[PDB]
């Protein structure tokens, strides 16, 4: 289509106006005295949220150029989220603060492409300075604090996540789901998403689930349809007394029908459940189970018949629990040598994972061998969703603090790094201004946090910069102090991520001399 | 699409204006001197109703922001309904009254997120205070009163529900349907909607129905067409003397034809009726019958032939009654262990029911095992529907009073709790104002009830607050007295639910600093 | 969609304006000096009609609220029609007259919900008072009068319906159809809609019909295709001399072909006709015939072969008449014990009929055992349809007078009841006004009838109220007298029905404080 083409200052002013709308909608949620944003949503009720990326993703403006502005800087907030899990508002606030200052310089005749070089240099330095300030965070008290600050000063959420990480370990997974109840709730477990195939197996109608006591476990790679194949193994289990779980690709009617009438009567106690997964991942996961239980995968492809299996090839467990949705193996017989060998193998499979998706499902399996769910409580569903948004953010920050340490919150970390880089220069004057642009932007987080409390950001900024180390402003309590002593901890990873991403995008945005878009 | 983005006070004023339209449409129905709302309805006649949620669900406003207001607070009324069954108007009135007072504070510079904390704290306290005031309600007189007040002072409805609960018990179900007649009507019963397949079975032409005395019961999952399958079992029943009921998927002509000539002559006494339901629900229900009668479901799918059944697999009952429309099994042989085991299973099936429809049919079956129907009478159909709306509400309130006690109605319960929390404070001033916001809102129900009588709400409120305990205003009679003595009982569960839900939503709504929606 | 929401007086004024349009279109047809309404109709010619519900059903207004008004009160006219069959205009006139007076009171500050209670009480009383005044109506002269008044003073229609009810009895059915001729026409009949299957059976080419003299009757449930099955019975009829009628599901070619050549020659005299009905109704009706004729239904389903039938199982009749369209059995051998037993069975089948359709076909069969059609004559088709509309109304009123007696027409019945309830009071003042609202409305029918004659309704009303008993205004003749002596009879059922339904709806309509509808 025919295009509208704008140049120079006109293009930039539009680009900014756009940035500001997105920025201005997100910035209002920053900090403990941050407020919430309402996002209308076509199919049913609107959403109240503090989560900066959530606000950002919805912004789209009418004016084709302004929109372009907002649509580019939206990526800062968005990428922060995909890497860190928190800091999305901070990231957005920095980005604005750069873009704004940079463009002002561009208008003064300075060469954008150098302003960029400055900014980028100042940031590469700031990243390293932050790694210096970073003190690690591994005790449950520190983690609970990060969690708490991350969930907008909700101590329960901190406490609860800290408890969770303590229980699953570090090679273990934590999810968050909507609770039925009014208060928060933590559940801890190997399990996979498969129910009984035969609802006539439930041996405890109390729970509506099958509870096989100290059973054998048959791992069939192929899908079963004839009871002939089972007879040899079913026989040895019938003369052993112990029950049996059958985890094959599928238990077809002809061979299912029978199995039912056999437990129906009490001849053998057997359960049938599909195999966890699809394709090569199934055989991989099915193998994981064999290792935990000390059984052999009866793979039809690698020269085994299901009839030539014996008690030998069956896994064993202390207990088994299966319901309409999930199957759980409690404490398998498999030796911990074989297990941790199998784990350090899958651990290096995640190293060569060049795609995120290949990494997801792999660490899921290592957690099954080395898992927890937090259920979020609230009165209504508008409440549920702002709370659940905070819990996720908190969990992310906690995992990030663990893996990269913490720094003083209240945006002081950045303010310090800015004073430490006060001597940084570039190859020429424009690059210098570029550095100074970035350093001045580093104050923005603190400044906005203070501004959302309705106090004079210049005055607070000055007072924090007059101090040392972890002296900062506690926006919640409205007085100064030692941020680490007051539990106001941001993960290093998030503060770093915010800064890097804002800089990346904002840097480029300053180099805009022409804009091309469709006509209205 | 391009979005309209509004901030701060503008956004809030719009949000309120919206809340008020919904609120203002619902509030007019509050209390005995409440009036009705007419809701136009595209396909045919309009609806007259007092039921506050019904009005709420229809509100949708033109202005995109105002709508957002109304669409959020709509959830208060809506959730009250899903939890309690009554109090939806009250809930809505509170919500408004909070939002309004809170936003006024937000405009005074107070920190919304703290106003929220206050409100929420005041409410958590009020919930506990209400549990103190709650006296239980288990005698039929008290229940009839709750029912009566709930049905806008209709004593018949109270009386009739009280009678119903007395007869079904507490582990028994009550439904409401449109009556054909002009006056109300209660019917009480395991039974299901299926008649005889063969009209030539009626062994008592007095009633035009089959009355099988102390019979066996055959439960066939598959549909029958050949008499071959029957011969083995039919044989053992023919040499046992006792009659037989056959409840299979269907009794086809070839196998039906015969069965007739056999009872025709007196060789065996047999009835044939289709199975209750369709698909997986049929097999589920067919199984319920087996448990009540001590029989086995002869399921062709899970490896059973109909020929290999014996007297073993047949259920038994004390008596059976079947007519053109319904089949009734009176007092089955099944052991109450197996029954209540089967029930506590279906009881937890209703827990995981995430859809309303999955909940309906499940509790229907538990009533068949552990049932009454109220038919509502009215002259026209406009009348039918407002009445039926009141009966449902009443029934809900009665069931809620039973399970959580009652408190003094006329909104006095809340007014008392408010005087008891007069000393409640928070961590800081903004939180205090937040508490006071909630306590002042607690007066709104009484105030609106009085205002719908066209009398001075301040004057009545003052006079009730000057009193003690259950002193209140009786809006119907226009004079003060002891609300429990005057039968003006609200269930605790509903009063609590109203307050909790209003607070949840309204709390969040006060934290609004930005709104994002589509352009017009 | 976005809604328009109106409150209080605004909403009510709109609601009324709507009611009035519908009311005002219907009221013009009231009474003997009533006029007609023309209803445009998309597919072809318009409709002229006096029938008040017919006018009502077409009204739909542009203004969304006014429409709501009209759409609710439309139900009065509509329900009157479904219950009574006449009085739809009267009902509509009352409804208006209540709504109007009630709303005026609501505007004076009186509590709508009490105004309702008053109205309803006054009506429950009026219903009983009317049952007092009701004198029964069973002589043909009285019925002819009701019919006449009902058909807007058309004596022929009265006379003709009176003759009809006299001939079919009270357990007999009357239909009305369009006539081919220019004048009205009554036809009277056991018979059913089936002709000969074989046109080569007509033994009297004068009429073009088969006249079997004193024959046997074979009732075959199954459909016949082979002459083998017939031979046993056909044999015994061939050696008996008497002819035979065969009423089976069908007489197929192979078995039809033969039967023809046998009567063709004079070996046996046989007729073949399909069975009356479809499905379970066929077997039911086929059974009715067996009872009237003293034969057995040879039902293949309940263990009978057609070959094992003998003269035993054949019905018998005095004469049989069959043409291209219908089969008639004149005076069957069946004993009147068995017949009236079969009838009092089908009579109670119509009691449990909860659907209108289940009632239609049942009383059709009782008439066949214990039926008439009125053909309406007119010149054109515009004429046909107003006339046919009056005949139906008349027939309905006659059947209603029969079942619930009559009262003095000209709306005097209601005027009397109003003077008798002059002392009725309620629990409080608002309820009193509510009663007075209803009593004043009871004058409206008379008042409107008089007003359609262009005479002063107040003056006539006063003069009738000054009188006693059945003194009334005869609007046709324009002078006063004894309404029963002048033949001006309304059925009690209709007068009662009108009042009850108007009150039901109008009562509720007065309680309107808010209206919610879509935007324009
Ligand atoms: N009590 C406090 N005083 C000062 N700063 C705080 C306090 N609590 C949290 N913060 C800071 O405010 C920041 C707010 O983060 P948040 O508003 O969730 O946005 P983001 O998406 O950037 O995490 C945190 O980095 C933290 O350093
Ligand atoms: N006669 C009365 N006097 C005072 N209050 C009453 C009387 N009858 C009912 N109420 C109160 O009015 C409230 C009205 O409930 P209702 O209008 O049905 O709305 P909701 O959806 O809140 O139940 C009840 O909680 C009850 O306490
Ligand atoms: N000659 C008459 N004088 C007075 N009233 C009459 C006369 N003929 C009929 N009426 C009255 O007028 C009414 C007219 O009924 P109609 O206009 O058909 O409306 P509806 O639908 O109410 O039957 C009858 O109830 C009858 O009482
Ligand atoms: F805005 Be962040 F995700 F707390
Ligand atoms: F408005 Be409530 F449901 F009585
Ligand atoms: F208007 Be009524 F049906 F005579
Ligand atoms: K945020
Ligand atoms: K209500
Ligand atoms: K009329
Ligand atoms: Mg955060
Ligand atoms: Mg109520
Ligand atoms: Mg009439």
């Amino acid at each position: 289509a025919a295009k509208d083409v704008k140049f120079g200052n006109d293009a930039r002013v539009k680009m900014l106006r756009g940035v500001n709308v997105l920025a201005d909608a997100v910035k209002v949620t920053l900090g403990p005295k941050g407020r919430n944003v309402v996002l209308d949503k076509s199919f049913g009720a609107p959403t109240i949220t503090k989560d900066g990326v959530s606000v950002a993703r919805e912004i789209e403006l009418e004016d084709k150029f302004e929109n372009m502005g907002a649509q580019m800087v939206k990526e800062v907030a968005s990428k922060a989220n995909d890497a860190a899990g928190d800091g999305t508002t901070t990231a957005t606030v920095l980005a604005q603060a750069i873009i704004t200052e940079g463009l002002k310089a561009v208008a003064c005749g300075m060469n954008p492409m150098d302003l960029k070089r400055g900014i980028d240099k100042a940031v590469t330095a700031a990243v390293e300075e932050l790694k210096a300030l970073s003190v690690p965070c591994s005790d449950s008290k520190a983690i609970a604090q990060v969690g708490t600050i991350s969930a907008n000063s909700d101590e329960t959420v901190g406490k609860l996540i800290a408890e969770a990480m303590d229980k699953v370990g570090k090679e273990g997974v934590i999810t968050v789901e909507d609770g039925t109840g009014l208060q928060d709730e933590l559940d801890v477990v190997m399990q996979f998403d498969r129910g009984y195939l035969s609802p006539y197996f439930i041996n405890k109608p109390e729970t509506g689930a099958v509870e096989l006591e100290s059973p054998f476990i048959l791992l069939a790679d192929k899908k079963i349809s004839n009871i002939r194949e089972m007879l040899p193994v079913l026989e040895a289990v019938a003369k052993a007394g112990k029950p049996l779980l059958i985890i094959a690709e599928d238990v077809e009617g002809e061979a299912l029908a029978t199995l039912v009438v056999n437990t129906m009567r009490g001849i053998v106690k057997v359960a049938a459940v599909k195999a966890p997964g699809f394709g090569d991942r199934r055989k991989a996961m099915l193998q994981d189970i064999a290792t935990l239980t000390g059984g052999t995968v009866i793979s039809e492809e690698i020269g085994m018949e299901l009839e030539k299996a014996t008690l030998e090839d069956l896994g064993q467990a202390k207990r088994v629990v299966i319901n309409k949705d999930t199957t759980t193996i409690i404490d398998g017989v498999g030796e911990e040598a074989a297990i941790q060998g199998r784990v350090a193998q899958i651990r290096q499979q995640i190293e060569e994972a060049t795609s995120d998706y290949d990494r997801e499902k792999l660490q899921e399996r290592v957690a099954k061998l080395a898992v927890a769910v937090i259920k979020v409580g609230a009165a209504t569903e508008v409440e549920m969703k702002e709370k659940k948004a905070r819990v996720e953010d908190a969990l992310h920050a906690t995992r990030a603090a663990v893996e990269e340490g913490v720094v003083a919150g209240g945006g002081v970390a950045l303010i310090r790094v800015a004073s430490k880089l006060a001597d940084l220069r570039g190859q020429n004057e424009d690059q210098n201004v570029g550095i100074k642009v970035a350093l001045r932007a580093m104050e923005a987080p603190l400044r906005q946090i203070v501004l959302n409390c309705g106090e004079e950001p210049s005055v607070v900024a000055n007072t924090v910069k007059g101090g040392d180390g972890n002296y900062g402003y506690n926006a919640a309590t409205e007085e100064y102090g030692n941020m680490i002593d007051m539990g106001i901890l941001d993960p290093t990873k998030v503060t770093r991520s915010a800064l890097q991403y804002a800089a990346s995008v904002a840097g480029l945005m300053i180099t805009t001399e022409c804009m091309v878009t469709d006509l209205p």
